[PDB]
């Protein structure tokens, strides 16, 4: 009944990004959020340098129209600090700092070498081939603003400014547990209707790959005392508390009252598939996210709901939800109007090199294989009905969490 | 001069994937390559259960034709217990175990639920709507073959089988260093023709994000004895040695002779842009990859050549290279025949909800900004010339290394 979009916006609207920060060497900053703007302590380039390989000359020396001999050479790591007499030019390479008095640089193309010096074939105007210092980055300028997630694209640049460490927002702490006498750990036989806990591992892995600091409390016994203790512990040491399954997501039971008791939790019924129920609210010192017990549902819900909540909490200002694109289906998709169906598919190129999606197979939540077989979600509109081969469909490629 | 594909193909043909292994608890296996086939200890599902919400029936009872009174129900965690009188049906839900003797399940939508029984009119086929024990995974079957990179898609499935740990191939160890008197560390003012070492950090970051174990030896002093010692140290403890800059990639100097003295190293001239040079070869106990000093070229080269090399080395059997797709340029692209130009672009959805690339701006290798501003590579074919707006283009979306 409640739309995903409405649920998302309600959650996020309530959240305040972390501000706590720590300063780390750049090599430790991958995927981290800059806590403060990175302001350039220098100019890039530093010294006006040559745009190409050629000769640094003077407009007066060129005037003589006489083949002027090379008084010396200036290289990137070997700036020329020599004499540079009247009728002479300075051999230079790109990036190499331009010698004092330079007015322009000429490429070795518009230049011909004679026994009495370089003879300039073309015209030479001031500024020519000279990279103006600080033209790419001026000292005192903001290179990267606070909120930027540091990547291989940004970190090397910060290093290029001679900066060793930058301040980053601390990692989001996420407490995680599951509960239910039916949940069993590996190596232990499956009791009556016991199953192996899988949601907890799934969430744990995703949290870690999202750069969160995970506090896994494991499986909490179906006991008010154990559950309440877990909640109090989690809430006291993390920013987000997640029940990977076992805690009520609507149905009344002792877990639900502990919930109602420790915070203001809403029990949503989302117009999505797979899944539907999702618990969310403020605990005393944390945000709580309760996932349905079904593995496919829990994974999907986490991916479409908790992930963007964590993104906001992190301080990341990269406003937006994962890229989606219109694509044709090579597959017939069964779809019931009424729910935004996040089916799984395989995005691939057809003979003509165009992208297309095929179903992974059965879309039931009784199996998990679709996550491995697939590489994307086929996000079928809420009101949409069955999809025939060739129809335009919205596709959202899986992120790194699924490979 | 030499084609990227040819270079890459040749590099990969010489490499043998690591085999050394370690057994780790599933939570520590993200991104890791399965060392041995994961065999299923159980049947999935574990018992015959219903594919739908409906009624469990017997072919003979339907054959009788009279409405079938509901004798009971079987749900999720509670199979149907007690006798199943003849001429009756058991109410059932998806996933619930099918009652003893059940030969078929009929979806409620095909039935007329009346006060004195359920009227069945549709033909009923034996086995219909019954999910048989082990139809998804049968005990003794390989669930994931050795070579599989473990993700949130695979790990939870392994957990569901009650398996706590799996054998994964050890991380590829990569020794990293750069050299040159110009190279400066952060915090220290730039000397004569000095610059801040940025390639090393870049490579380090990627290596780590690629799951490799990095041995960063730092900046080696411009000395043959120091360099020689560096190689020895690097080669003795790593599977791969990478010079992020400073060691010769073709040009003769003291570094090139050390290279020639410590192993069989090829100095390639790649028909690509940016970049061109790349040193590759077998050292005594490792593979060596030497990158050009230009930041843009080094990153690109690492990205398009070293990354794939590391992937094969890891034992990952996932065949293929980064995903590419045909897209229209919303930008005119300056392209020169001769080199495979990996320009940086911005792939985004247009008004018509269609995907399209825009150049990030100046494509020169003197600036690093294009990696931050872009989100993809516009892979302009070697022979291709200038590209006019609206032309079909190859795009390779950036992977996580750049966000």
């Amino acid at each position: 009944l409640m739309s995903l979009d409405t649920a998302l916006n309600e959650m996020l609207s309530r959240v305040t990004p972390l501000t706590a920060q720590e300063t780390l060497p750049l090599v430790q900053c991958f995927g981290r959020i800059l806590a403060s703007d990175v302001v350039s302590p220098l100019d890039v380039p530093g010294f006006d340098n040559s745009a190409m390989d050629g000769y640094a000359v003077r407009l007066a020396d060129i005037a003589s129209g006489q083949p002027l001999p090379v008084a010396g050479k200036s290289f990137a790591g070997q700036p020329y600090h020599g004499e540079w007499p009247a009728g002479t030019c300075i051999r230079i390479m790109t990036g190499a700092p331009v010698p004092e008095g330079c007015e322009a640089v000429v490429m070795q193309e518009q230049t011909e070498q004679m026994d009495n010096g370089v003879r300039f074939t073309a015209e030479v105007r001031s500024g020519q081939n000279i990279r103006r210092r600080g033209e790419d980055i001026s000292a005192g300028a903001v290179v990267f603003p606070a909120g930027t997630r540091l990547t291989t694209a940004e970190l090397p640049v910060i290093a290029s400014l001679g900066i060793a460490e930058v301040p980053v927002i601390r990692k989001v702490r996420v407490a995680l547990f599951s509960t239910g006498d039916e949940l069993q750990l590996p190596g232990q036989p499956l009791g009556d209707g016991q199953i192996y806990d899988t949601n907890r591992l799934a969430v744990h892995l995703m949290l870690e790959q999202l750069g969160c600091e995970v506090i896994n409390l494991g499986i909490i016994r179906d006991d008010p005392h154990a559950l309440r203790a877990a909640f109090i512990e989690a809430d006291s040491q993390a920013d987000v508390v997640i029940s990977s399954g076992g805690v009520s997501v609507g149905e009344a039971d002792y877990t639900k009252t502990i919930l109602e008791e420790l915070g203001e939790i809403a029990f949503w019924k989302l117009a999505i598939k797979p899944g539907k129920p999702f618990a969310f609210g403020k605990l005393s010192n944390s945000w709580f996210c309760g996932l349905p017990g079904n593995p496919v549902s829990a994974t999907l819900t986490f991916y479409q709901l908790v992930q963007p909540l964590l993104a906001k909490l992190s301080g990341n200002t990269a406003s937006g939800l994962p890229a989606r694109q219109r694509v044709r289906t090579a597959s017939r998709l069964k779809k019931t109007p009424g729910r935004l169906d996040f089916q799984r598919g395989v995005l691939q190129r057809n003979a003509d090199g165009e992208l297309e999606v095929t179903t992974t197979g059965h879309q039931g939540s009784h199996i998990f294989s679709s996550f491995s077989l697939g590489n994307c979600f086929i996000v079928l509109e809420r009101d949409r009905g069955n999809v025939e081969v060739g129809e335009w469909v919205e596709v959202e490629p899986f992120n790194a969490l699924f490979g």
